[PDB]
DNA sequence: CTAGGGTCCTAGGACCC
DNA sequence: GGGTCCTAGGACCCT
């Protein structure tokens, strides 16, 4: 009853996007983000920068002190989504038990497939070979019984490579495997974790669940199972989006609620846009606003409501302003709608 | 020197039983 | 007192 999960991940894919349909990019640091100007962060980086140090999330002020002659890019997300869209439907003629991430990556369940006589390592070196084949762009792999394993598993030989964890193989892995590794969990519960001592799986092994429980809630539970190769989740193709936001940080914050009114009008209408793709008849569950301050605290108020209005984001915003401001800066201002169940 | 796109979990009072 | 909804905040994920 062991399931084959396959865990596909493109390989520095906004990167790796850009240097294929621009080959100058390809040996010379590049990184798609916003420019220190426009107090930007790194999406990603090809190779030649991350020697440098450069890494996502990192702020560009520091990447470009990394890595001076770094080249910075904007983004062409509609190129992403269309190398998304077909690398979907490269994994669609394996196998429907597809469950995308995000752009760029997905869980496969193949357990029940006929391709590659029934070899989850053939297949994921087929869907690797076949990415490149038809899409100039290379993608990693991991192949593991459960799907954190197998999402670990695709960095281990990243990148243009994969990793096949088998379930004899799963003891001696988890035994030494930092907890930080383990996907949802992050800087902040990994300091929590090492300071009571607990930096790996196997440290884990030797813990009581019911003091995890007590120290961690559900999340506890969580780090039990998955310190013992258990992850039962299923492959689930059938998530649908719940939320749409359309958010701006400044270059520099404002101070006056009319800079912040006028940041919204130029917010509303990509909203309501990108809303409509999905739902012409702009109806929603809620819809709210988000202020980021100068001191980095964020807040945000949203509420039950119809139907997308423009207005009402205004006034909400304007109470926000009012009500949580208490004069610090604003850095970022965004909106935000919940999406009705169906 | 700190983005923008998101999902999920928690938690208190409201409301309903 | 128990469910569920409403709301805010925050860890975390991807690039
Ligand atoms: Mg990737
Ligand atoms: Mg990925």
């Amino acid at each position: 009853g062991s399931r084959k999960i396959i865990h596909v991940d493109m390989d520095c894919f906004f990167a790796a996007v850009e240097m294929r349909d621009n080959p100058a990019l390809r040996d010379i640091p590049i990184a798609i983000g916003g420019s220190r100007e426009r107090r930007g962060v790194i999406s990603t980086a090809n190779y030649p920068a991350r020697k440098f140090g450069v890494r996502s999330a990192m702020p560009t002020g520091m990447a470009l002190k990394l890595c001076p002659h770094l080249t910075l890019l904007p983004g062409r997300f509609d190129a992403y989504k269309e190398a998304s869209n077909h690398i979907r439907e490269i994994f669609s003629r394996y196998t429907s038990r597809i469950e995308p991430l995000s752009l760029d990556e997905a869980y496969l369940d193949v357990t029940d497939s006929v391709h590659c006589h029934g070899s989850a390592t053939l297949i994921a070196q087929e869907i690797r070979q076949t990415i490149f084949n038809e899409l100039q762009l290379t993608a990693s792999a991991g192949v593991a019984p459960v799907k954190f394993l197998a999402k670990i598993a695709s960095d281990m030989n990243k990148p243009n490579g994969q990793f096949v964890i088998t379930p004899a193989e799963v003891p001696a892995f988890l035994q030494t495997l930092p907890l930080a590794k383990i996907p949802g969990v992050g800087k902040v519960s990994a300091a929590k974790l090492e300071a009571m001592g607990l930096r790996t799986c196997g440290d884990v092994q030797k813990c009581d669940l019911v003091m995890l429980l007590k120290r961690f809630g559900k999340f506890g539970r969580i780090l039990w199972e998955r310190s013992q190769g258990i992850d039962e989740r299923d492959v689930n193709s059938e998530r649908l989006r719940k939320s749409v936001g359309v958010e701006r940080t400044m270059a520099e914050d404002i101070h006056h609620w009319s800079e912040c009114e006028a940041i919204i009008e130029r917010l509303y209408p990509e909203l309501e846009r990108r809303l409509a793709k999905v739902k012409p008849d702009l109806l929603i569950a809620r819809q709210g606003v988000k202020l980021k301050f100068d001191d980095f605290q964020q807040t945000t108020q949203e509420h039950v409501w119809p139907r997308l209005n423009k207005a009402d984001l205004i006034a909400t915003a304007r109470k926000t302003w009012d009500e949580r401001r208490g004069g610090r800066g604003v850095r970022l201002v965004g909106l935000h709608v919940t999406l009705l169940d169906p």
